[PDB]
């Protein structure tokens, strides 16, 4: 794969320009790339992969705990099945944006806004400032980006402003353990994915397929899930040290109009543990995103309506969705 590094801030230089047009032609022929991590980066990702391995330690009582229903930050043990001497699961903790009941869209009751249900302090810190991090990579990116597509270096800019950003911070067990296969075939609805993991080894990604049709899973009726997932060419994203992946995810796809594809990506279980975490670029929840090269298109994407609907049907008897279900908070 390439490696790039980032300059730290985008000005809009010669260097910048032809740094987006070379990370534009790796998403086009590879579907990722991964860019290198600074000391401050690396320090703060290793941080937050040792709150994680911390956390999933505690006792599952303790882990229930970590639950909101306002937000649907926070914890989940994934599946709904287990056997003697296959006790084991996978465990994702979301964080998405921390406001409190102070904020004013949370006591206007917005759906998906609340307080992130942190286990402890030392990992609500170590989770921001590596999220803050994150969300700088995910800016540069972007500018970049419209700097290779020869548009206006802000373009992204407002879209983003205090944009939805969030996070899953996942422990795979090893498949022994456990009756999960690991995640199907599936895209990621955001701007951008920046993606650390640990090294053992799991996820794999499908770069673009000459002549290949993709679902558009900004659609309700084109859902990406599972599609290619037996159908060659899978590349294994190895473990490298110093590094975060990048790959576009829909929201691009659509606004770019094809011409940065989602990338498919899919994680098989190893014979460890395994730890990795996924950050979620965004627009702002009440942003639309637009087509960036069809000036004269009035379709768009609402942010906030797909974030709503797509957790509601992961998470379908969570409190979160409950609530949002009694109160009709949809309606917002
Ligand atoms: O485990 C990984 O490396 C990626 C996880 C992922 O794709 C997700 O949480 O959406
Ligand atoms: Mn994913």
């Amino acid at each position: 794969l390439q490696t790039f590094e980032l300059p730290t801030e985008v000005t809009g230089c010669a260097a910048d320009i032809s740094l987006g047009r070379a990370l534009i032609q790796a998403w086009q022929k590879d579907g990722i790339f991964q860019i290198k991590t600074d000391s401050e980066q690396d320090r703060k990702t290793q941080e937050a992969m040792a709150a994680s391995k911390q956390f999933c330690k505690e006792p599952l009582t303790f882990k229930s705990s970590c639950v909101s229903d306002l937000t649907y930050s926070g914890y989940v043990a994934s599946g709904e099945e287990v056997t003697a001497g296959k006790p084991d699961f996978p465990e994702i903790f979301t964080v998405c944006k921390d406001l409190s009941v102070g904020d004013q869209r949370v006591k206007a009751g917005w759906p998906c806004h609340g307080p992130v249900p942190w286990p402890n302090n030392t990992y609500q810190k170590s989770m921001k400032t590596f999220m803050e991090e994150l969300g700088l990579a995910g800016e540069r990116l972007l500018k970049l980006t419209a700097l290779g597509f020869e548009l206006p270096i802000n373009t992204f800019t407002d879209l983003t402003r205090d944009g939805w950003h969030h996070m899953r911070v996942l422990r795979f067990p090893p498949q022994t353990s456990t009756l999960s296969r690991g995640i199907g075939a599936h895209t990621d609805y955001g701007l951008l994915v920046i993606a650390a993991q640990d090294d053992v080894g799991g996820l794999y990604i499908r770069p673009p397929v000459e002549g290949e049709k993709r679902n558009r899973n900004w659609l309700p009726g084109e859902s990406s899930a599972g599609m290619f997932e037996h159908d060659e060419p899978w590349t294994f994203v190895t473990p490298t040290p110093g590094v975060w992946t990048v790959f576009p995810g829909d929201i691009l796809q659509f606004m770019t109009g094809g011409q940065l594809l989602s990338t498919p990506h899919k994680v098989k279980l190893n014979t460890r543990e395994r730890f990795a975490c996924a950050y979620f670029h965004e627009p702002n929840f009440e942003a639309s995103a637009y087509p960036l090269f069809e000036p004269s298109a009035n379709e768009r994407i609402h942010a906030g309506e797909h974030f709503t609907n797509m957790f509601m049907r992961c998470y379908p008897d969570r409190i979160t969705t409950q609530r949002i279900n009694k109160e009709n908070r949809l309606a917002h």
